[PDB]
């Protein structure tokens, strides 16, 4: 049970900052993927962090310019978006993805994520 919020609008080359949250809930122990829906495209996984390997993933479009973390409070999954592009444009989601593993496709989805859209 995960709930994102953070998305806007945003100029080509600015940044966001999305969050994933568990209310006090303590998501340290689950691996958390970051997934997007564009328009016309179809779901694709953003992001992962590894909490049972102290690990993180990224799609090879947004490597160096997104990170996925954790603060100190341990309940809430945060991606930084930097250098966003008009690719970025989509709804963001998160979910468990254990494991992060790369090759799969089906996830539960319990939010309504958050809508990011970078235009001039």
């Amino acid at each position: 049970q995960l709930v994102e919020s953070g998305g806007g609008l945003v100029q080509p080359g600015g940044s966001l900052t999305l969050s994933c949250t568990a209310s006090g809930f303590t998501l340290d122990h689950y691996d958390i993927g970051w997934f997007r829906q564009a328009p016309g495209k179809e779901r694709e996984g953003v992001s992962c962090i590894n909490n049972s390997d102290d690990d993180t993933y990224y799609a090879d479009s947004v490597k160096g310019r997104f990170t996925i973390f954790m603060n100190n409070a341990k309940d809430t999954v945060y991606l930084q978006m930097n250098s966003l592009k008009p690719e970025d444009t989509a709804i963001y989601y998160c979910a468990e993805a254990r494991g992060c593993k790369r090759g799969r496709y089906e996830y539960d989805f319990w939010g309504q994520g958050t809508q990011v859209t970078v235009s001039s």
